[PDB]
Order: C-alpha cells, then sequence, then structure tokens
C-alpha cells in the first residue's frame, strides 16, 4: 500500500521540479522523462551547463571583459601563495596531483597572474573573466559538488568601487533571471538566494595582491554555475546540475 | 653581433606566424604584441579556445548530436575497463588521483556510459559528442600537452558506416578550414594534418564495446582542439594554443 522510502526515493529522481503503486507510478513518471528527453534531442540539443557557459561568456565578453582559458591542473605552490595553510578550511579539501600539483579550488591564481602581465599591455581599466572546472572535497552533496564550474570575473584600476561591482552583479543575476540579495561577510560581500550562497565577491584592494604583484585597486566576484542552474531550475539536489553520467539537463538518465 | 641562441629563443616567443641589434628587435615585437592585445581587448575579446568549443559545439548540435557535459575527474576502474592494463602506453600516462580517481584521459568512456542509457530513450540513430579537458603524461612538448582539449562525437546505430564517418570529418574540417589527409591505420583510421595526427576514428562494433553494455553498430572520432588551432593558426609549438598563463590567442603574456 503505503510506498517504501526506497521506491519514493527512486520515484523522487524521475520527479522533475514541474511534474504535479509504485510500479505504475515509476512507469508514468519514465514515460515522461523518455518524451522530456526526446523533446531535447529534437529541439535544442545543448546542454545546461555547457549553455549557461555560453550565456555567461556572451554578457561578460559584451561588457568589456576579456576570456580567460588558464590551467585546471595547477602547481600546489599556487594555493600556499593564495594563503591558504593548513589553518583554514580549504587546506584540507585540495585534490593533489603528483608531488607538485593539484586540481585548482578556484580561479584567483591564474587571474592574478593575467591581471598583472595583462597590465603592461592593456588600457586601464583591465577586465577579464574566467569560467571553468574547480574542485574540492567536499562533506556535503546537496549543495555541494566535488567537481563544479565557477565563473569568475574582476576589474583592475579604475572604477573599482563597491558600487559598481554590486552593479555588475545586480544587472548579471537579473539578466539570468535569478533573485538574490547582496550582503556583508577588504571589503567582502556575499550574494545570497534565500540561505544559499551563490557567490563571493571582494573589493580590493586586499594585503594578498602584494603576493602576486598586484598594486592597484580591483573588484571581483566568484558564482558556482551549477548553484545558479539549480536555482534557476527549482533543482532539489545540486547532483542535477553536475557534470554526470546520472542526469542530462536535469533528466535522469537511469530509464 | 650575432644574438645568442637565448635571444633568438626569447625574440621567437615574441614572434607571431604573421610577422615579417637584440634590445631593440625585442622593443619593436614588445610594441607589436601589446598592440595585437590591444586590439583584441578592444573587439573581439574572445579566447581562441573557447571561441573553438563553441565553434565545434554549434556544428554538431546543428548536424543532430546532442552536447554532453560529464566528469573531468572519473573512477580508475573506467580506465581498466577501455582495455587499458600495463601493457600499453597510457597505462603510463595516467594522472591518478586519491585511490580510486584519475583525471580522464580521453572521452570514450562516458561517452559509452551515455551511449548505452540514451538508447533506452531516443530514437535511432543516438548521436552525441563532448567538448573537454582531458589528461595525459607527455615527454613530448611540441605537438603534447599533458593538459588538453578533446572533442569526441559518435553516432550509434542506423547510418554507421565508413563513407559517413568520413563524410562528417571532410565537412568538420572544411568548415574548420584545415587541411587533412584520412588514411588507415574494428576499422580504424587517422585524420592526418601532413605528419601531424589531428583525429583518430573508429568504425564500430569492437569487442570492446561488450564491456560497455553496447551492441549496436557506432562510428565516433576524437579530435584534439589545440592541435587544430595549432594548424589554423600556423603555430610552430603547441604551448601557443594551450590553457596557459604563458600565451592569449598564441600572443605572449610576458611583456
Ligand atoms: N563545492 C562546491 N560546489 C558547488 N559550488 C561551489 C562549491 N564551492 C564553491 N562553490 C561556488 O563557488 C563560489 C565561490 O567560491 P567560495 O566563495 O570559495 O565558496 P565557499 O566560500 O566555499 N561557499 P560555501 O562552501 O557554500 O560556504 C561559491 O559562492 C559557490 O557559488
Ligand atoms: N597529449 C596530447 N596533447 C594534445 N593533443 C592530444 C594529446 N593526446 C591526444 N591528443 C589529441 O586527441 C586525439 C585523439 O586521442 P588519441 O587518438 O588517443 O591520440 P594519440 O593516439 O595519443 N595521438 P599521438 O599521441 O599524437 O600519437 C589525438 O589525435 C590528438 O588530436
Ligand atoms: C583575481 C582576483 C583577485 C584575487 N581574487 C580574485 C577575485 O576575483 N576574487 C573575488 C572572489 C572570487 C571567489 C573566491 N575566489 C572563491 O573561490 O570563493
Ligand atoms: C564512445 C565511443 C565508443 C568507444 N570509443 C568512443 C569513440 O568515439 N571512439 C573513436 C575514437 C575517439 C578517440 C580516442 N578515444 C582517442 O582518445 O584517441
Ligand atoms: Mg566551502
Ligand atoms: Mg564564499
Ligand atoms: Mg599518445
Ligand atoms: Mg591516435
Amino acid at each position: 500500500p503505503a510506498l517504501t522510502k526506497s521506491q519514493t526515493d527512486r520515484l523522487e529522481v524521475l520527479l522533475n521540479p514541474k511534474d504535479e503503486p509504485f510500479r505504475e507510478l515509476e512507469s508514468e513518471l519514465l514515460s515522461r522523462r523518455k518524451k522530456d528527453l526526446q523533446q531535447i534531442y529534437a529541439e535544442e540539443r545543448e546542454n545546461y551547463l555547457g549553455k549557461l557557459e555560453r550565456e555567461i561568456t556572451r554578457f561578460f565578453v559584451d561588457r568589456g571583459f576579456l576570456e580567460i582559458k588558464s590551467p585546471i591542473l595547477i602547481p600546489l605552490e599556487y594555493i600556499e601563495r593564495m594563503g591558504i595553510d593548513n589553518d583554514t578550511e580549504l587546506s584540507k579539501q585540495i585534490f593533489r596531483v603528483d608531488k607538485n600539483f593539484c586540481l585548482r579550488p578556484m580561479l584567483a591564481p591564474n587571474l592574478y597572474n593575467y591581471l598583472r602581465k595583462l597590465d603592461r599591455a592593456l588600457p586601464d581599466p583591465i577586465k577579464i573573466f574566467e569560467i571553468g572546472p574547480c574542485y574540492r572535497k567536499e562533506s556535503d552533496g546537496k549543495e555541494h559538488l566535488e567537481e563544479f564550474t565557477m565563473l569568475n570575473f574582476c576589474q583592475m584600476g579604475s572604477g573599482c568601487t563597491r558600487e559598481n561591482l554590486e552593479s555588475i552583479i545586480t544587472d548579471f543575476l537579473n539578466h539570468l533571471g535569478i533573485d538574490f540579495k547582496i550582503v556583508g561577510d577588504g571589503d567582502t560581500l556575499d550574494v545570497m538566494h534565500g540561505d544559499l550562497e551563490l557567490s563571493s565577491a571582494v573589493v580590493g584592494p586586499i594585503p594578498l595582491d602584494r603576493e602576486w604583484g598586484i598594486d592597484k585597486p580591483w573588484i571581483g566576484a566568484g558564482f558556482g554555475l551549477e548553484r545558479l542552474l539549480k536555482v534557476k531550475h527549482d533543482f532539489k539536489n545540486i547532483k542535477r546540475a553536475a557534470r554526470s553520467g546520472s542526469y542530462y539537463n536535469g533528466i535522469s538518465t537511469n530509464l
């Protein structure tokens, strides 16, 4: 009569935010999910994460930011240089590769290097951004992924005010159609969606800049793309938005 | 009088394929490279690798292929399951992470999983592709990167003939404007540009398919994006096309 917890878990996997006797309930949902995949295959054919990356890219390129693609595999030394010592949480979340490298847990190091180098060639202000995979060992699984995708944009030189930063964040999220609230937490702000952190943003300069050969004011923010998708598509578990073999655009592939 | 080898190396770093007393030669090139970066920043602002990924995506999506984004960090078991044992070269090129995972050295495993799962929902033929980072420990540095980007497209079911495969390869490369030759090497072909391998392609089925729960004919090919850029932009060293902090769209960032 009553559905078991395992059966309910199975049906929830097949349930989409849009949906309103077990084997019958499962057959119904399976039919609907196959139809959803068939529609995607027939029309759009674009992956949610890939498409969001392209939409975000266009937004920043159009607003004067240079598109950067830097290494995902980085020197372990960069982590130390970011002020991440055995005293912070991140120190234990690092995925090491070999004895001198790791999977980047963030985009800041490579972007610091580009701000420094580009300042020798480009007119002020320097505006750049990168979107790409970042990695962190995590205990949570409902809001955190060990493999995720970050957008980090930044500007250095003129116009690096909290007002400008909040303005870009606002136009960005209103563009994507994602509700948010900017709250305080160098000047550090968090862009929240309810109790979910969409982004951490900062108004420099900060002491850390010296280690990277940076001596100008700057502003920047990092957003997790899977969290943006999660909110936008009303996914309950972030795994539905992740690179995966288990979901395609939020639809279960175990049909 | 004569330039030293080190000085020549420095000037070559600043030299672009388009270019026709050391400190003077360097000053000239530095000025030109800054101008090139300034033009990029003022107009396009798109990264070569990111843009190529977007162009390739559009090409396949438009031709009926579903865009896939799968994990870069994969189970070590996938490597074994691909028939990569301590008897092949690849076995020693794997970047291991923790005790059970690794950085994907190719896209095939995740795509095999998608072909199997999607066959339960999509009409025949199943057409999919993925573009993303792949990793291999390499000794070469002029044609090989340890961190590179692969495009792997494939079709399973109807129309999986060598003729169809060669046709897609041909339209694809003629679309990008890259000269090539298809040569023999299940049926295995190599798409060459002079002595450089652009792609390895295969007409299935093959014995390996059984391990992945695949029992239909298929065709597929894997292309390295940095090699395509290298050829298209006439870069002598592939590092000019790689994710990097040292070059931006082929222009040195050490100015
Ligand atoms: N493990 C993760 N999975 C998914 N997204 C993440 C993850 N870690 C960080 N992000 C995203 O990246 C953004 C910037 O990174 P960061 O500010 O370091 O996050 P955090 O401080 O680790 N946030 P949190 O762990 O939720 O308290 C975060 O605001 C999230 O949007
Ligand atoms: N280390 C690398 N750096 C850049 N591109 C690569 C690398 N390895 C493979 N590729 C690209 O990925 C394509 C498909 O992978 P694969 O057929 O396994 O290459 P391979 O057989 O390793 N080629 P090669 O090492 O040049 O003899 C190759 O044809 C290249 O275009
Ligand atoms: C390259 C800039 C300067 C140093 N930090 C870079 C930046 O833009 N910081 C703002 C915050 C970004 C998100 C943060 N790095 C995180 O991972 O949560
Ligand atoms: C998912 C298919 C079936 C198994 N191989 C996948 C494929 O498309 N193979 C063709 C060759 C691709 C390139 C090769 N995997 C390489 O890394 O060189
Ligand atoms: Mg955290
Ligand atoms: Mg934060
Ligand atoms: Mg090889
Ligand atoms: Mg090959």
